[PDB]
């Protein structure tokens, strides 16, 4: 008896985490039916397979903003990794770089910048929030940028923090002898200081403050509409996230893959176009780049398997991810990334 | 481990109060089928929020008949308060005034007009049936203006009572220190009496009686078809409030917030149209207003809660659907009721 | 505590009877689809209610090929009623004489028809089979004609029987006592040979022949296609019952209220079209009607409650429809069954 | 109590296997969705009866590739039956002579060609996959037509085996004393010898290949989509079946009898169409034949009954299909397989 997917990895997290660490990573916003939803409207796609096309070789490697990439799933930024296993973020960096994706670092990680890059080489994006103080976004950018990340990921989809009803019963707080190390060594405890800085005032004028101090690329992460969409293309945004940030924010927002469709026609072929949430199974990855995306994201499943089996976790997580996408493709006909249509899918809606 | 939802009231509520009270209160007609339907028909109805809109400022007030209040929040004529908590009414009147917004006296109160205008002041309603004994109207009506009362609203969905089947089975009975209080000190025990007073003669022309012994605005409560709200435009009402009566009258009517859109589109803009039924959510109070609602109303928390925690239950209801439609507000990015739009919300008809 | 539904007897009969008894009549045929179905398709249909209608007086009144009645709620030939109680069909037939109904006699009622009409005066209908032995179908008519039955209603939906499992498991078999006693004291141990008898051979030719043996109306009972409800006309049919004998026959025919309407409409409004399956509430009646229906007939209550109550159980099922079918009225606006209109109800498939 | 229905010897076949062979008969692909979907599918067909035909003479026979037999339902080819029970294949093949219908054996028996063709005359298929080491391939097709088996059912759809996780939680492996049979006494311990065979490189070139090889029809089975029919008409099958491989291969394909349609509409008449996955019952058979299938294929019944009661256990599941679409072809007023027209079901997708 062994662990065949990565959704199993959810139930042991959850038998050994505290209660409290759990939900805290667990959880949705308010009665979650977005939650629910995010996984339940992949189940409303099905497929339309080709037979008898030669699936020797089987080729996964994308391109992501000039960075060739092994696969096209990567990791999303969660935050405070140390709560699920000691080597937290540097466990997930080491996993990352050997399996040829990208991590995407959380701001409020529970390693800095320059820590997660003295685990290797290895190409890195970093969330971040406009925040309130703007010295304290410039000196972020300027430490990822030194640390050698190479975009960032800006969430745009919380002016405000989303009601997570459980941490509220549980009376959430960051365990003794963590630190949100990204906030420490720079010109500003700390998790109040941070919630704080969540400027609720931003507009797509903020955007472009971005750009005039970082020559990165910026993707815009929680686009759900196609109007947002077409302004992110205005405001020169590097890519957009398809993204409901897990659930987290607003309830009854859609399942990012039922909103995913209408994005990547506003965007028009333009810039690149990526979904999280809910993805959790080779057949999700399909669908998802069948309706448009250029590559996904997963959140839980990385913290989940962290705290199961620290770095093998996630390392198990990425091969069964890679493994059951290839198998896919094989089943669905396709040879490269290239190959995946409109057409090897049905949708419930179409 | 704390009380973070309103629905959560009425499981507190329910373990404490007696099987006769608790079931008086919360069951709808036959075998409850619209009464699930009235909560469940919200999740059919998602959002389109549009991001990164300045939101550091929310303006929830409005104007109702030229009343100013705090929010769009009110609360609905429910019954015998006193059931439920000692201080029943006066309770539920502090707790309104104290948020800065509208109760909806029952005829059926168990405290009368005059005692409920004693706890301070505060915008009122009150609730009436165009009783048999017209003479018996006249002075509820009288003596409803002289406390104060703003405005009547007339319940036009009982021409005889839906069967509530638990009340039969628990032989429900008003409990013995308690009076229909507005039916003592006027010309006509007390609970048979009022039974039997409802007139299932009524017709539009009794609407009209009306207006001739009052100069009070009228708001017909339980219009959910597109035939009777013009009909109601006619008869001159000062609005309509789209009800089913909480699903206690007759099942298998539509979830009010279905009905919704075709009334408010019958009105033509001419009167304000109100709902209630099954809003428990600040997202359920967005939906309504999105939809066209110029308000709701909230019935059963108010008792729920007043039965779990008195007037302190009743005041944290009111903070908690605020709080949660402010930040539904912030995260759909809309700075006053007039921004919230049609286009932020995406409905399973449409 | 009290009864207050139809459904509930179901309960109490399957607590009290013998399991073989209950199972014979509750079972639907095969993997009971369409059994569930008979009664989940009427909540798919919602109500349009008027308000302010004068109520006061509400008409349910009938008439059914020149018999008028009290209520358009008649009693659906079921079989051996004395294993539910021992005055089975007595009490049956006395309680429908009380109500000012029909009731329709099984030609395997456990009573014949002179002992039903030994009772009292009532309409009654007669249900039969074009049996194999023509001569005991004409012996059958004669002794119907002479009890004073004012019409037959012909089974047209069982050429074979279907399949009910339990019936099989039970290895069911008739009691000891009791016998099909129409078939006894004519010109042919019975069950075996009733069941030998079901002429697998009919065609519409053989329905033209029972016009030639009996001048009384003749009923189709079994027809749900608009195809069969045209060729029912043609051969002179005196109305159609829509039915799917209770689910018994062949699984995975629509529910009877689904295919109502596109019978109703094929029979051009030449002859009265009727139904039966799943009718449990005054709720469901209004919804036949509103389709088209000219009244309904009911089967499992009547067994239930008599096997609960005798015949004061079949009193309080008759009442209680007829109850909640006057208050169904008097919440849609309906003054009479003229009044019930198709903008009374909105059926999901609309 | 008996056992009435199929779907009843997967429970005994349950609790008296071993988990291991159990899971492995009973298993779907990943998360199981087309498993259980196979078997949904059918319950959103409803049918359209036709009453008053003579229906005293049923005719179910039809004729396969010029092979007459006695029903229109036939044996799908499974695999090492031997597990299931001593006799394996040799009951099966028995019982399949017995009921006058086709058995297809697979080339993963536990029993070969001869073996099976020693038990006595009746019509057989042999499945097969395109082996990597084509002089393999080449032997067992003499072989079969040696023993006289009439066509070959090319499974076309597993370039490479779909995950069913339960074998790998099993550690799932072949009983000692077993062997696939067809692989021993020809040109090459062979469960992992024949896994390794399964080329992935299969092109419809690779099918005109086979028919250089053989003179024997060729019915590509697992095509699911409109696009792979009209190729397997052009390269020239003798038939096609709609499978998805009994859900076991790529999840979220669709149910086949929701496939079916589109396939049989490609085909354009020209070849005979046949469905299997997921049919259960007599209904089952009917809505395929109506919907265009000139018969279907049964697999897992076949090893659970056989599991329970050997070769009667098999010869019970054909009498039993055969008995039940009897019933449904009286009752739909169906007297050949050529009466039954599309007609006579409703789809809920129609
Ligand atoms: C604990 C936690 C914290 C997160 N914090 C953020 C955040 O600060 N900013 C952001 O854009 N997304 C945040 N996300 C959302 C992820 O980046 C990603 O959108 C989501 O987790 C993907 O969905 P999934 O877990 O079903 O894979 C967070 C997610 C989790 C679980
Ligand atoms: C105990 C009780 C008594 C009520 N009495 C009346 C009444 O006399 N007249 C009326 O129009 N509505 C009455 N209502 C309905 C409320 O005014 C309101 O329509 C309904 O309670 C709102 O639905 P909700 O409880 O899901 O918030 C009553 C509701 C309850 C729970
Ligand atoms: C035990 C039993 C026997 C029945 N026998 C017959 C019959 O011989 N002929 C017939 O047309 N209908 C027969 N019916 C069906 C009824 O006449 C009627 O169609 C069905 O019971 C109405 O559905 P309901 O029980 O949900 O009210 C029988 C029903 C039951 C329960
Ligand atoms: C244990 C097992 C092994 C099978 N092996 C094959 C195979 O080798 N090739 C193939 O085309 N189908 C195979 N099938 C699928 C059957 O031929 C058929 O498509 C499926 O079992 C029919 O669905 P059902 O069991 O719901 O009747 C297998 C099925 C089972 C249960």
């Amino acid at each position: 008896m062994e662990i065949t997917n990565v959704n199993e990895y959810e139930a042991i997290a959850k038998q050994k985490l505290p209660k409290m660490v759990y939900d805290y990573y667990a959880s949705g916003a308010e009665d979650q039916w977005t939650l629910a939803e995010n996984r339940n409207a992949f189940s409303r796609i099905l497929f339309r397979p080709r037979i008898l096309i030669d699936v020797t070789n089987i080729d996964m490697t994308t391109t992501i903003l000039g960075f060739k990439i092994s696969m096209p799933i990567m990791i999303a930024p969660t935050a405070m990794q140390k709560m699920a296993h000691p080597e937290g973020e540097y466990a997930t960096a080491r996993a990352a770089s050997a399996a040829g994706t990208i991590m995407t670092l959380s701001s409020w990680a529970t390693s800095s910048v320059e820590e997660v890059a003295s685990t290797g080489p290895g190409i890195r994006f970093f969330q971040l929030y406009v925040y309130k103080d703007r010295n304290v976004v410039a000196q972020l950018v300027r430490r990822a940028e030194r640390a050698g990340f190479k975009a960032i990921a800006l969430t745009v989809d919380t002016p405000r923090l989303g009601r997570r009803e459980a941490d509220i019963k549980n009376r959430f707080v960051l365990p003794p002898f963590l630190t949100l190390k990204n906030f420490e060594g720079i010109d500003l405890g700390l998790s109040s200081y941070v919630a704080g800085q969540i400027d609720r005032s931003l507009s797509w004028k903020d955007v472009a403050w971005l750009q005039t101090i970082t020559s990165l690329p910026i993707l815009v992460k929680g686009v759900i509409t196609a109007e947002d969409a077409r302004l992110a293309v205005q405001h020169g945004a590097a890519g957009i996230i398809v993204s409901n940030h897990g659930a987290r924010q607003l309830d009854y927002v859609p399942a990012t893959i039922m909103a995913l469709e209408e994005v990547v026609k506003a965007a028009q072929g333009r810039i690149p176009v990526f979904l999280d949430g809910g993805v959790r199974r080779g057949t999700d990855v399909f669908k998802a780049l069948a309706l448009g995306a250029a590559g996904v994201f997963i959140g839980r499943p990385v913290v989940f398997s962290l705290a199961a089996e620290g770095e093998a976790g996630v390392k198990k997580v990425l091969q069964m991810m890679r493994d059951e996408f290839e198998l896919t493709m094989a089943l669905s006909g396709c040879r490269s990334l290239k190959e995946i249509s409109r057409s090897h899918i049905a949708a419930d809606w179409d």
